[PDB]
């Protein structure tokens, strides 16, 4: 089997992406956050704190013939930017794109935090990483990737993000169609739970290749390049008024700028994100201080190619007995 989804951006600046996800009988219509970064499927749901809930679309379980209530389970999950939710588990028939997976675990929010609430275009997230990470309690449960994969053609999926566009989730083959040139594979740790990948160097702008390992996570679920200080000090220091601010919380610049492009390496491959990617607008809404795309790691405690990114390339998630990685140029 295959599936196939478009993924759409949430708003202007490419905050995240939303996929349609078919949940239950008859099928209840979720836009989830899918998130190489996590391994969770939670929505927003009948169950959800109603204070919580603004304008977001719920899954009802008790409206769907093949729900069934996964008997003492609970999850808890926070993410990097500090937000979480929690609350109990369904299991359910749950389609992208085509594909379907019976007795998928759906984790029904009973409470979100305030970021989860005052974004009305994201009803849940749909976990990719792997299920090691899943948070479901006492008994963890699997990602949608990890129950649809031997049913798959190909035990892989594929992000295709747009820059202020569409573009496309693939499961289960690669549209050769859909990237130019060849694609460079590359190895995956999975020993954090992450797709977790070693890049051998990057450039900044029309400047030469520094060969240099840097560990990081190809993760959808983040919006932004987070890269250790001294290569994000590099590049922004190619952009005349560009400065770190810690009121505002990173790198900004003259939104007067033209940004250079930033270049990483994929084995001997290597991705260019034009400078219009890294633009992120202005801080506050009139502001001529605008937010840069590309930030420190050095709080974080890992390096995130985020959707900053993984936009700029074909992505493959090869999830065989060996994960690797692939990126391809488009």
């Amino acid at each position: 089997s295959t599936g196939s989804a478009t993924t759409t951006p949430i708003d202007s600046l490419d905050d995240a992406y939303i996929t349609p996800v078919q949940i239950g009988t008859p099928a209840q219509t979720l836009n989830l956050d899918f998130d190489t970064g996590s391994s969770d499927l939670w929505v927003f749901s009948s169950e959800t704190t109603a204070s919580e809930v603004d304008g977001q679309t719920i899954y009802t379980p008790s409206k769907s013939t093949t729900a069934k209530l996964l008997s003492g389970a609970t999850w808890s999950i926070s993410y990097g930017d500090g937000s979480s939710s929690s609350g109990d588990v369904y299991t359910d028939t749950v389609s992208v794109g085509g594909l379907t997976v019976t007795g998928q675990a759906v984790e029904s929010a009973k409470k979100v935090s305030s970021s989860f609430t005052e974004d009305s275009t994201i009803d849940g997230l749909l976990g990719l990483a792997f299920s090691t990470l899943n948070t479901v309690s006492p008994t963890q449960q699997k990602t949608f990737f990890d129950n649809a994969k031997a049913s798959l053609d190909s035990p892989v999926f594929t992000a295709d993000l747009g820059y202020h566009a569409p573009g496309t989730y693939n499961f289960g083959f690669i549209d050769t169609t859909a990237y130019t040139g060849s694609i460079t594979y590359t190895a995956v740790s999975t020993k954090q739970g992450f797709w977790e990948w070693t890049s051998t160097g990057y450039a900044v702008g029309s400047g030469t290749f520094k060969s240099t390992s840097i560990d990081g996570i190809a993760d959808t679920g983040t919006t932004l390049l987070y890269l250790p200080a001294t290569v994000v000090s590099a590049y922004w220091a190619q952009v005349s008024g560009a400065k770190s601010s810690s009121s505002v919380g990173g790198y900004v610049f003259p939104c007067s700028a033209t940004l250079p492009s930033f270049t990483f390496g994929v084995g001997s491959a290597r991705i260019v994100i034009p400078g219009d990617y890294i633009d992120f607008g202005p801080i506050s809404t009139g502001s001529s201080s605008c937010f840069g795309g590309i930030q420190s790691s050095a709080g974080i405690g890992i390096n995130i190619f985020g959707d900053v990114a993984l936009k700029a390339a074909f992505v493959v998630f090869n999830g065989a007995t060996t994960p690797t990685l692939g990126f391809a140029s488009k």
